[PDB]
């Protein structure tokens, strides 16, 4: 395959010192658990559990994240990348870094966020809110980006948001890594729904450029009102998905661009598709949420060609941001 690098924070960490980047080297230093008393339980994933907590030393909410630590690298990625980023706009503030001293478990302490609750929201949604929150997403992803680091599992489980207080906050940096021009990534990251094409045909030099497509992902699902946008049921189905909606022709545009070898197990599902109109998922139950704006920023996310889609910083720049402070 053809060598790819990102138009934008491309020499980043090229550019930075070891202790920066280098996770494994990464000294952490776990401090003492019994100033946390945990309330409930907010969510459960593969590798971890999320408790609502209070620190008993000011009486202050908190949330606490038990890993299992079944890789110690993966840990220490995520608390580099997570000190890294501390205090960076809409970035999940770690505050702490625990041990509890009878299991031992790694834990890491979080802020305190109140996450309203989407299935609620999502009715009250209006087409300001929506880009007021795609907003502020981007703020959090062009900061990361600069700081060199891909979050590779944007998806609105990974966005918390307090209506109340109109705050966001981007969480779950434990798949995120630094990016390095050149360097061949895992594609087993993100969400199957979220997923970038580069993920689903096999090319590892991709970049920032990832996050983008999962947020255009976000962005269809919402003014759409269809959840997932695209709804595969396996990772080779998930770009049958997309190419149903962005068409054949312009994906073999884009694994030639690359010289991408297709899987073998593409060859009876892919079949021949036309490029649709975004326009063609317009319906009565979601016109209030869609405007010429939001397809066209839509558009410019939602491509094949991972250095064809827009930056950060060139998405919040988009016509459709006119209207959000
Ligand atoms: O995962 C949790 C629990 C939790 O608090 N977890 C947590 C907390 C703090 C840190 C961590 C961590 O893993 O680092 C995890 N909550 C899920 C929140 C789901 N958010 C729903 C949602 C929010 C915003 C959007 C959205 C809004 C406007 C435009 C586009 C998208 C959507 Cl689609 C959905």
């Amino acid at each position: 395959p053809v060598p790819s690098r990102a138009r934008v924070y491309t020499d980043v960490n090229t550019h930075r010192p070891s202790e920066y980047w280098d996770y494994e080297s990464h000294v952490v230093e776990w401090g003492n658990q019994d100033d946390y008393q945990l309330v409930r339980k907010l969510g459960r994933g593969k590798y971890s559990e999320v408790f609502e907590a209070i620190n008993i030393t000011n009486n202050e909410k908190v949330v606490v994240k038990i890993l299992k630590p079944v890789k110690k690298k993966k840990i220490k990625r995520e608390i580099k990348i997570l000190e890294n980023l501390r205090g960076g706009p809409n970035i999940i503030t770690l505050a702490d870094i625990v041990k509890d001293p009878v299991s031992r478990t790694p834990a890491l302490v979080f802020e305190h966020v109140n996450n309203t609750d989407f299935k609620q929201l999502y009715q009250t949604l209006t087409d300001y809110d929506i880009r007021f929150y795609m907003y502020e997403i981007l703020k959090a992803l062009d900061y990361c980006h600069s700081m060199g680091i891909m979050h590779r599992d944007v998806k609105p489980h990974n966005v918390m948001i307090d209506h109340e207080h109109r705050k966001l906050r981007l969480i779950d940096w434990g798949l995120a890594e630094f990016y390095h021009p050149g360097q061949e990534y895992n594609v087993r990251v993100a969400s199957r729904y979220f997923k970038g094409p580069e993920l689903l045909v096999d090319y590892q030099m991709y970049d920032y450029s990832l996050d983008m497509w999962s947020l255009g992902c976000m962005l269809a699902s919402m003014i759409f009102r269809k959840e997932p946008f695209f709804h595969g049921h396996d990772n080779y189905d998930q770009l049958v998905r997309i190419a149903k909606v962005l068409g054949t022709e312009d994906l073999y545009d884009y694994i030639d661009k690359y010289n991408i070898e297709l899987d073998p197990r593409f060859n009876d599902i892919l079949g021949r598709h036309s490029r649709k109109r975004w326009e063609r998922f317009v319906h009565s139950e979601n016109q209030h949420l869609v405007s010429p704006e939001a397809l066209d920023f839509l558009d410019k996310l939602l491509r094949y060609d991972h250095q064809s889609r827009l930056t950060a910083r060139e998405a919040m720049e988009h016509p459709y941001f006119y209207t959000v402070v």
